[PDB]
This record gives structure tokens, sequence and C-alpha cells, in this order.
């Protein structure tokens, strides 16, 4: 905390020569790791983009269907978090043939949470398919029930609340809360620290009210540089709290272990640390 800051401006110095170096130090953790399950061909038509696929030793697995060996992918990876080794699911922006398999995910990992942080359509490139129901109306995503219970579109974010269910067993049903963070361009960051640090505390507030609950999804459109500077800032967010010491390379260099080019931009890593100072400053003014 106090020693943070200093640690930071020792970064900043000489036009952020250390936070660039410190940066590079990270390109390439984890990228000796096989994806040859992701370039299976029967699995091409599965991957938005052919450069983010998901390490075979981190990726999420979905239950086999018959006659369909590779009826088990999905472009996902398990990340670690501040307490559990499988804290979050890290995903792409589901495609119109995924989706289904997407929603199978949350349904097996008993997801409760799901973090979005792209917009389906950015600058005229489709980022993410809707995913979702876009009324009240229910429908079947292959055999599970999907339902939008409500809807609060803010200008910075929107949050909805769904009900799933498996066609089998109706009684059986699990809220799921959708958190929309729909200002952050993509490669780059959002406007002021206030905004995304307020979206966060807003989520993780969230989360530990599920203290059963599987992971917490969370996505963008590759599911790498907004989705990794997002799950950075939780983590750091819950240190700070803690009263530990805030470790953002730390955080990063997990996350690169686990999935490639988590936080994507040397902007998204300084916007990182710019948080953590504009939170202490917050606090030490009060002291
Ligand atoms: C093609 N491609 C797309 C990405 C990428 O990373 N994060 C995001 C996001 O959605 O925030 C995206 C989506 O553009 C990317 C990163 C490294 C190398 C290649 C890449």
């Amino acid at each position: 905390p106090n020693q943070f800051e200093g640690h930071f401006m020792k970064l900043q110095a000489d036009s952020n020569y250390l936070l660039s170096k410190e940066y590079e130090e990270l390109k390439d953790v984890g990228r000796n790791q096989s994806c040859d399950i992701a370039l299976l061909p029967e699995n091409r038509g599965k991957n938005r983009y052919n450069n983010i696929l998901p390490y075979d030793a981190t990726r999420v697995k979905l239950s086999n269907v018959d006659d369909d060996p590779c009826s088990d992918y999905i472009n996902a990876s398990y990340i670690p978090g501040n307490n559990f080794r499988r804290e979050y699911i890290v995903t792409q922006g589901p495609l119109p043939g995924t989706k289904d398999d997407f929603w199978k995910m949350v349904w097996e990992q008993n997801v409760h949470n799901i973090v979005m942080v792209t917009q389906c359509v950015e600058k005229g490139r489709v980022k993410c398919d809707h995913y979702w129901p876009a009324d009240q109306d229910s429908l079947y995503y292959g055999d599970l029930i999907l339902q939008m219970l409500s809807e609060s579109v803010l200008p910075e974010w929107t949050i909805r609340e769904f009900k799933i269910c498996g066609e089998e067993q109706l009684d059986a049903h699990r809220l799921i809360r959708h958190f929309h963070y729909t200002v952050w361009p993509d490669h780059g960051v959002p406007e002021t620290t206030q905004s995304l640090i307020q979206f966060v505390r807003t989520v993780r507030d969230y989360i530990n009210r599920s203290p059963g609950a599987g992971p917490t999804v969370v996505h963008c459109s590759a599911g790498v540089g907004r989705t990794g500077t997002f799950i950075a800032l939780d983590r750091i967010l819950q240190q700070l709290d803690s009263k530990d010491s805030v470790d953002i390379y730390g955080a990063v260099h997990d996350l690169r272990l686990h999935r490639v080019h988590m936080v994507q931009t040397e902007c998204q890593y300084v916007y990182l640390h710019q948080c953590v100072r504009d939170v202490l400053r917050a606090r030490k003014l009060r002291s």
C-alpha cells in the first residue's frame, strides 16, 4: 500500500522504463504448453480466433456426448484466484455454433455468476454472439431451459438475472447473475479507473454471496485482454482489502501460465497499477 506508491513511482520513472521491462519479462510465460486438442480439425469451427486457444493442461472439458469424440471441447480455461485453484473460467465470446456448449459448461460447472466485458458488436465488428435471451420468454439451449428474469441497463454496465434448469428436473433450477460491462474498448482500457473499480466491487460482492458456487465465468471476445485485466483487478483489490501486499506481476504471471496473452497490452498493465494507486489515494486522503 504505502510501499506500492513508491514502487509504482519507480516503475513510471524514465517514461515507464521499468514498467515496460517488467511487462516484457512476462511475454513468454506459459507459452511452451501444447494446444493440441484445440487444433483438432473437428474443433476448428469452435474457436473464434486461430491464435487464441486453450492449453491442454488447463482447458475446461464438457461431458462427452456419444458418437462424437470431440464433443468435450470448448474454448475455455480454468484460472486460479486468491482462494481457489479453479476460481474463474475464462472463455471466448460464444459463437452461434458454440452457445449451446457455453450454457452446458455454465450448468455443468455450477456457475452462478457470469462477467462479460465486451459488447456484441464494436466499431462494426462482431465480437460476441447475443447468447442469452432477448426477452422474458424462456427458450432451450440444447437440453437446458433459460429464462431472463430481470435486466437493468445503466450507461456503463447492465446486470441481468437468468433462471437455468435441466429439462428432466425442473425443480432443480439455479439463479445466474450476468454482469455486462459495456464501455470497455477492445485492446484498450476504460476512460476512468473509478468505473471499473466500482464494477469489479459490484461483482465481487455478489460472488461472495454464493460461497458454494463453481467458478466465476469471465469473458470478452477472445477471453484474454479485457478478461485478464478484470481478473487481475479483482484479485488485487481483494489483496488490498485483506491488508495483504498487492502483487500485480504475480497475478498476471499466474494468469499467463493458464491461458495465453492474459492482459493483452502494456497499457492494460499500466491501468492495473493506476487502479491500485487511485484506491490508495482515496483511502490515504482520510488516514
Ligand atoms: C486475434 N486476437 C484477438 C485478441 C484479443 O485479446 N483480448 C481480446 C478482448 O476481447 O479483449 C481480443 C479480441 O480482439 C488477441 C490477443 C493476442 C493475439 C491475438 C489476438
